[PDB]
């Protein structure tokens, strides 16, 4: 019955244009192909961690208007629980409109929407299920001071927190690196943090001991196809996590993958070392890099090695 | 029961998001509100005449999805005749991804779908009720061979042609200009047919002289809150027809108004000057800028002045 893994966050639908060129202001522009998908960082990773097995609940706000409603029903479809997944008629689900060009470079229009009018009243009525988790799972796409009280309320009942400062903004309120057990960022997000250039492993590391030293437990810089850098304050050297060449077909939500996978081995696998864990992580996200379409992309159990899901340590996936 | 005014031409599923600004290459930015509207500037025109009081037929394909099914009843609630509004499982409804900022400019990416599978074997069933129609009305939101072939037809009947070069295309097939007895566009549009800078009405006019040269019968540019200039080949004088002095809320469509109360007096009261209905078509297409979205803001002839229907 009891979820292991909530998630307090995003659902978005994405818009997706593709055209040949970016439009100017004032242009009108014919592009050649139109679709519709689930996104939102917050369900991309409940959607991740339910696919690995988790019993996860998603608590967001989308509208009382159809978009909202296949949202719901794509929540139920990957097995998550919409119990205090709530609809509003006082805004429309939030959405993501991109426009793509040939060479893949975008302009990204978001309007959070009702992800903005999930509030402090919302997450009390869920304080049943927040509480009785293993790890409560948050980002920066819903109102900042939820997300702040959702982590108040897991710390008070022993709940892991996993934070994913994404999008980034440069003066974080310091209380996300004090109540966050596990950081985890990428490198465009630790240079906004920190003001630092991530250019190499060496480098995540020097941004990631000054977000250590703002008061996180742990803090994981992702690095695309250089895997992750870690450290922790019991263990401060960082950690480089390499992960093997493999052909991308579409990297986007491949942080949402990792993170998804990574509350999936906290909530299931506490007694893996976190060097394992994040390296089952990268062999998850990279399996979400060699196909198209964000959640489409993000493996079930059935498509992976049983190896991934060893309850000892297992190096070579 | 004779529908007078005849659009071939494109509905869309309006995707608008309105934001503070608009977005660089690269960039991601946060707006503050997101809506559906039925779009397409076929469709657009085709409810402002209806709403105005027109007979008139709507000639276009949407999908067999649920925002084509969606359009189809949008078209009967305006008491559209739906007779050659056609479905397709082949592709979507149209889209149009709508960007608008607080000063009202915007950027729109269109993915036509359903619209570009509207053909000449489509139009032909339509040949009958085109021959009795006053006005035919076209854009260029589906293939640009089929909205000509709509234009012969209507030349063919005497039926009155009124043509929309939205969006514009730099190399637009002079057929459009001969077969077109009104010829109506904005100033962005007559900059991409001509080539010319419009940052005027005294440089619209130049823009239209162009237009009226390529062998156009009449030409009007649109120039938003400064209303619109208007020549022919009789008066090819360009001449300045101020618009009501309102409050924006939303541009969007305002065109589109404009060019369906056209269609609304070229049909119902052809002995009207130029001059006379483009006065009317201003004030009503200032209507639908005070409101939000396309058609949501077109007005219904019960809630116009009297004398727009006198005459
Ligand atoms: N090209 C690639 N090859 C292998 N693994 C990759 C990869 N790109 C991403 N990954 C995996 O996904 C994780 C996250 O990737 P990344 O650092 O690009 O985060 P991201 O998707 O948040 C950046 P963005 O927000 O721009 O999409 C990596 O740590 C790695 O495990
Ligand atoms: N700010 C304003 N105040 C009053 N009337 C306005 C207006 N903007 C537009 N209109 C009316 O709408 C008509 C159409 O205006 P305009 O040419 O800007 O529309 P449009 O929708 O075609 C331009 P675009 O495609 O760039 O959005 C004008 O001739 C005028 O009557
Ligand atoms: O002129 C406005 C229209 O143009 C675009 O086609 C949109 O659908 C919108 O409704
Ligand atoms: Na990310
Ligand atoms: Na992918
Ligand atoms: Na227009
Ligand atoms: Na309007």
């Amino acid at each position: 019955e009891v979820a292991a893994v909530v998630v307090v966050g995003s659902c978005m639908t994405d818009l997706v244009s593709l055209t040949s060129r970016l439009p100017k202001t004032g242009e009108t522009i014919h592009g050649h192909k139109f679709f519709i998908g689930f996104g939102g960082k917050g369900a991309n990773q409940c959607v991740q961690a339910a696919r690995l097995g988790a019993m996860t609940s998603m608590v967001c706000k989308v509208g009382k208007d159809s978009f909202g409603n296949d949202y719901i029903e794509n929540l139920k479809q990957n097995d998550i629980s919409t119990e205090f997944t709530y609809q509003t008629k006082d805004a429309a689900t939030g959405t993501a409109s991109i426009i793509v060009n040939n060479e893949g470079q975008n302009i990204i229009v978001i309007v959070a929407g009702a992800n903005l009018l999930l509030n402090t009243e919302d997450l009390r009525a869920a304080a049943n299920v927040i509480s009785r988790a293993k790890v409560m799972v948050c980002q920066l796409e819903i109102t900042p001071a939820t997300s702040l009280e959702a982590l108040t309320m897991a710390r008070r009942s022993g709940v892991k927190t996993l934070f994913n400062p994404a999008p980034a903004i440069a003066d974080l309120d310091p209380q996300f690196y004090t109540l966050s057990d596990v950081f985890c960022c990428n490198e465009s997000e630790a240079e906004i943090l920190t003001g630092l250039t991530v250019g190499s492993a060496a480098d995540a590391g020097e941004a990631a001991l000054v977000l250590l030293k703002r008061g996180c437990q742990v803090v994981i810089i992702t690095l695309g196809a250089e895997g992750c850098v870690v450290l922790s304050q019991t263990e401060p050297e960082p950690k480089h996590i390499p992960t093997e060449k493999v052909k991308a077909v579409d990297t986007t939500g491949a942080g949402d993958s990792f993170v998804g996978a990574l509350a999936f081995y906290l909530a299931y696998y506490p007694n893996l070392s976190l060097e394992d864990m994040l390296n089952r992580s990268n062999f998850i996200a990279a399996v979400s890099v060699q196909a198209a379409g964000t959640q489409s992309s993000y493996p079930y159990k059935k498509d992976l090695p049983l190896t991934l899901f060893l309850e000892h340590h297992h190096h070579h996936h």
